[PDB]
């Protein structure tokens, strides 16, 4: 099991301003060190985040959380259930600032809720240091869903923090899962680029500095798309992505004649297109919303290999490879044309 720590800086809030925390599980003699951004949607107006904290609080609030949680997939310390880094510390940090791991904002006399996201990171970041981070050999920050659109926000922020901080030894990679996202045409017609566009304001979000030196002031909302944020980030990044996610398909308003079966098979091209020149990458034509944490995350095979295998060879990688391989995006175009697609 992992145990909650609330954070000692009781200034870096969830959305209601109780301190927001992460649970610990410590692996002595290990210098891995694995930290998961969980996922969960977003709230971008005060309508629509007093409805969340009606029925989603525990995405709001640390007031109601458990003195405990049991590590599951990626998180899990038993080599049957996680082939790849079972041996690694464990942290798990919650979602309660709804801003998809951007925010930079106290609650106040002018705000009702904070969102402070992207302090939080850095929070937990700064005080684990002192529990044995310091001694870390490798940083991987993951996550699942808004959490992975979270670790292409944050990886390169984190990289920049230990490097200031003193600790240049540390490499800092990223895991990004279910969160690369495109600002695609929906099938039927608010839509993520202005709901994001909305977010931003209303959060004070911030984004990684090159791709905001891009697309400069009023259009960062661009830089929560992975094909656009990518190219800009510094710390080697792996991209896992069902080419049919779910969440895609919510989002554009699908829920088969020959209109739909086109705007389907164009959708999994485009995202294998996205792909391309991503090295390291994982990339399953499923229609899916199962993530990382979960325990048979074993079982999907690309070309033949699992993920646990892929992020193997990719940390050989960062010492191709003989049978090893890191790339796997599939070709075929329609969801479960890959037979270990999940039930
Ligand atoms: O958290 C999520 C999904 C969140 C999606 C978050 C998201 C959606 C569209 C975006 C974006 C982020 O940035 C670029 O455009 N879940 C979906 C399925 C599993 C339950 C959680
Ligand atoms: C607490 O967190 C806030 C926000 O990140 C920061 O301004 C402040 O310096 C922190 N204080 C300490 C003692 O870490």
């Amino acid at each position: 099991d992992l145990r909650l720590h609330l954070l000692l800086n009781t200034s870096v809030t969830c959305n209601d301003g109780s301190p927001a925390g992460y649970y610990l599980k410590e692996s002595r003699g290990s210098r891995r060190w694995l930290l998961f951004l969980e996922g969960g949607w977003y709230c971008f107006n005060r309508e629509n985040c007093d409805s969340r904290y009606d029925t989603m609080r525990r995405l709001m609030s640390s007031r109601d959380w458990p003195r405990t949680r049991t590590g599951t997939g990626i998180l899990s310390s038993q080599p049957e259930e996680n082939p790849y880094w079972w041996n690694a510390n464990m942290v798990f940090i919650p979602y309660c600032s709804s801003d998809v791991w951007s925010g930079a904002s106290s609650k106040s006399e002018k705000n009702e809720y904070a969102f402070m996201g992207a302090l939080i990171i850095q929070e937990v970041v700064r005080e684990l240091l002192g529990r044995g981070l310091s001694g870390a050999k490798v940083l991987l920050l993951a996550g699942s869903s808004a959490g992975g659109t979270g670790v292409l926000l944050n990886v390169d922020r984190v990289a920049e923090q230990l490097e200031k901080l003193g600790y240049p030894a540390i490499q800092v990679r990223g895991l990004a899962d279910s969160g690369w996202f495109l600002d695609n045409k929906q099938y039927r017609h608010c839509a993520p680029t202005e709901a994001i566009r909305r977010g931003i304001r209303y959060w004070n979000g911030v984004v990684p500095e090159r791709c905001r030196r891009q697309f400069q002031e009023g259009e960062e909302w661009n830089c929560f798309f992975g094909y656009k944020v990518y190219p800009t980030l510094r710390s080697p990044v792996f991209v896992v992505q069902w080419l049919f996610d779910e969440a895609q398909l919510t989002v554009d308003n699908v829920h088969v004649q020959e209109g739909l079966r086109l705007y389907i098979q164009n959708l999994g091209r485009e995202l294998r297109h996205t792909l391309k020149d991503v090295p390291a990458s994982f990339a399953p034509a499923c229609l899916s919303h199962e993530i990382i944490i979960r325990s048979h995350w074993t079982d999907v095979q690309v070309k033949g290999t699992s993920l646990p295998r892929a992020l193997h060879c990719w940390d050989r990688s960062l010492h191709p490879l003989k049978g090893c391989p890191v790339h796997l995006v599939d070709s075929c175009p329609w969801p479960h044309c890959n037979p270990s697609c999940p039930t």
